[PDB]
């Protein structure tokens, strides 16, 4: 009886760098972006982040109040451990997906 037919899908979004943790299931239109992800996760409460425009699309400079500082970035990715090929307002998760935000140092 449920909808099955992924109008609407779900995605985690985790952050396992911060104390406290982060784990949340978000739910979004298909076709949803990463970023769609973030507000979403924002707009439900308990989850803040921001990002800075560049020619390249926007990139994520802080979440949770957790700005990336010298030679570190958040890194983002998907189940299992697999770093994202595309940035936040470009890569669409598949129902089911796991999002993780990473802070990440070079
Ligand atoms: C080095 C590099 C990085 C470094 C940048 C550090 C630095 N240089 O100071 C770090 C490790 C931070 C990085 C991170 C990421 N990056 Co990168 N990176 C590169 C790389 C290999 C070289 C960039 C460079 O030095 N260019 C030369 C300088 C002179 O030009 P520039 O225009 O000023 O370059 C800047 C931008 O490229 C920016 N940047 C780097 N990566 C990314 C990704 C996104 C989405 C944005 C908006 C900006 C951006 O940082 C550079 C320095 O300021 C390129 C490949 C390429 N195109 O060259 C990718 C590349 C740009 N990165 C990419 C990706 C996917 C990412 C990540 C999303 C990976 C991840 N899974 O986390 C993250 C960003 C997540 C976030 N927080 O928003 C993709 C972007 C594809 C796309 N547009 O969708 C590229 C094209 C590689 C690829 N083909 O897979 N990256
Ligand atoms: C960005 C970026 C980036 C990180 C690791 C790697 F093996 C290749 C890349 F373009
Ligand atoms: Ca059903």
């Amino acid at each position: 009886d449920h909808m099955q037919t992924q109008e609407i899908i779900s995605v985690t979004l985790q952050v396992l760098s911060l104390l406290p943790p982060y784990r949340q299931s978000i739910s979004v239109l298909a076709g949803s972006t990463v970023e769609d992800v973030l507000k979403k996760a924002h707009e439900l409460g308990g989850f803040t982040y921001e990002t800075q425009a560049s020619l390249s699309g926007p990139y994520l400079t802080s979440v949770m109040g957790k700005a990336a500082g010298e030679r570190e970035f958040w890194q983002l990715l998907r189940d299992p451990n697999t770093p994202l090929l595309q940035g936040i307002a470009d890569y669409r998760p598949k129902d089911g997906e796991t999002i993780e935000l990473r802070l990440v140092s070079w």
